[PDB]
């Protein structure tokens, strides 16, 4: 009963692109391979706009970039994001050493806490572990301060990710039934915890803005993203290519670190999930790691191209979890039309990301893990395939930080395959249930975790 499996069903008598009516506003649903591409690429800038939905508003002060309609003030912020996205990696060499020491860093921190936990043949929920982990890369790169796994308030600012994704996914009541905010029942809390948990994210945030304006005295060279930005926005004000004005620092780093924060904690959530719920693959990627790399020293980002499998296991986790299914809900600039059927301006509109990546004409298996479906005769990655899984979007409002969180995927699967063995628990039935929001989050699920060979992580 999760949104992005009813639009598909809703698509087979009434066609790829349809239109229901949420209470009162009416959706446009894109869910071909052809209907997307053609609206976001062949059509973007006509559906770059996002939804007059206030809960929007409520992200980040108004100032978000995730949640913003479409605009110049806009186009430099995300101008002013992504060009730090790409420059603060690979600016000078060694650029992403820096980044990826963090997630080896982390890296050594989970396997020794999961294996922590573990003892004894146990099981333990790894969600709490790969949050504080996750989040902590993007602490030192943003806020130069990782977060200890005892600190109770970080964990907090954590444990509310299920909220914020029910309220601004797509398929949701709170936006397009503005009559359900007068009386208790669930529409009504899910958007109370929701404006609470933005302030406590925003107030986590401008706080980490303001000791680093107390820190950077002209003199400087700048040690964060935070900085990063600051002096972006410094040089723009006593002086004159991409760079905001102070006022959405503070913002933009908030989606950058929320964002991140709880998707890849997703991502790396369904990938131990994938391990134990189909342990032959989990066998494969482990082996062709050994071989590729060795037992003798442990793997690191140069080993990408020579892992076939562990791309092609990172990209049908991708595919068959389709974790985000349905993209932050899209709006259109002006008129425009898709397979024909005739879009008015202004018109809310959803992606069905689901219905790219599980379209039977087009994948086979749809709903079999198959990892070696991504694997040429020779045995190759064969980029034709590879490269139309669709998860992080495409045209005008794509996701900006594709490239890093496909390198912190590898890189931490690529560690915990290569250190670790995980178990799942053969005393637990009726199947891995999930809770939808934005993105499929696994509800509680229990993961025995032993070391192959000792700790090569301790430096
Ligand atoms: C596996 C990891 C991730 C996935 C699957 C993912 C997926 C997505 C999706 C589906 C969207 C919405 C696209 C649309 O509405 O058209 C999006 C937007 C966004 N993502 Fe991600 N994302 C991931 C990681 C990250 C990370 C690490 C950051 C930090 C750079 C990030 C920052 C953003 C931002 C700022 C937006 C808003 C872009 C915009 O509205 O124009 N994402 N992402
Ligand atoms: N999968 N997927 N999609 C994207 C992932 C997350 C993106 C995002 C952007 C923000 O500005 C933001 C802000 C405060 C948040 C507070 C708690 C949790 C999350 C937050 C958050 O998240 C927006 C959608």
């Amino acid at each position: 009963q999760a949104a992005h499996l009813s639009f598909a069903r809703l698509a087979r008598r009434y066609g790829d692109v349809f239109q229901i009516r949420l209470g009162s506003c009416p959706i446009v649903v894109l869910n071909g391979e052809r209907a997307i591409h053609q609206a976001l690429v062949q059509q973007g800038s006509a559906f770059a706009d996002r939804p007059s939905f206030a809960s929007f508003r409520v992200v980040s002060g108004g100032r978000s970039m995730a949640f913003g309609h479409y605009s110049e003030h806009w186009k430099v912020q995300r101008r002013a994001a992504h060009s730090m996205m790409r420059n603060f990696f690979t600016r000078q060499p060694r650029s992403r050493q820096v980044l990826e020491g963090h997630v080896l860093s982390e890296a050594r921190e989970l396997v020794a806490l999961l294996v922590r936990g573990s003892a004894d043949g146990a099981f333990l929920d790894p969600r709490p572990l790969t949050v504080v982990a996750v989040a902590n890369v993007m602490s030192a790169v943003c806020f130069g301060c990782r977060y200890s796994h005892d600190d109770p308030e970080f964990r907090e600012l954590l444990s509310h990710n299920e909220e914020f994704g029910r309220t601004v996914g797509a398929g949701s009541l709170v936006d397009v039934m503005p009559w359900l905010q007068y009386f208790p029942n669930p529409v009504r809390t899910v958007f109370r915890e929701f404006e609470q948990l933005n302030r406590n994210f925003s107030n986590f945030i401008l706080d980490k803005f303001l000791r680093h304006c107390e820190s950077l005295r002209p003199g400087a060279a700048p040690r964060d993203m935070m900085d990063a930005f600051i002096l972006s926005a410094e040089k723009k004000a006593a002086g004159d290519g991409a760079r905001l004005d102070l006022e959405n620092v503070p913002a933009t780093i908030t989606d950058i670190f929320g964002a991140s924060q709880d998707t890849l904690s997703t991502a790396l959530q369904w990938l131990l999930l994938l391990f134990t719920r189909y342990p032959d693959v989990q066998t494969r990627v482990q082996a062709e790691l050994d071989q590729v790399v060795g037992r003798d020293r442990l793997p690191c980002m140069g080993d990408q191209p020579n892992l076939p499998y562990v791309l092609a296991f990172l990209y049908e986790a991708m595919r068959f979890s389709s974790f985000v299914p349905v993209t932050i809900p899209h709006a259109t600039t002006a008129n425009t039309s898709v397979l024909g059927y005739h879009i008015p301006k202004d018109t809310v509109v959803f992606v069905n990301q689901w219905s790219v990546n599980h379209d039977p004409v087009k994948w086979p298996n749809p709903e079999n893990f198959d990892p070696a479906r991504f694997l040429d005769k020779d045995g190759l990655i064969n980029k034709d395939l590879t490269s139309r899984v669709m998860i992080f979007s495409v045209g005008k409002r794509r996701c900006i930080g594709e490239e890093l969180s496909k390198m912190q995927l590898f890189l931490f699967i690529s560690i915990l395959a290569h250190q670790c063995d995980f178990r799942a628990n053969p005393n637990e039935p009726a199947k891995m249930n999930f809770s939808y929001g934005l993105t499929i989050k696994p509800k509680s699920f229990k993961v025995n975790v032993t070391l192959r060979e000792s700790m090569e992580l301790l430096d």
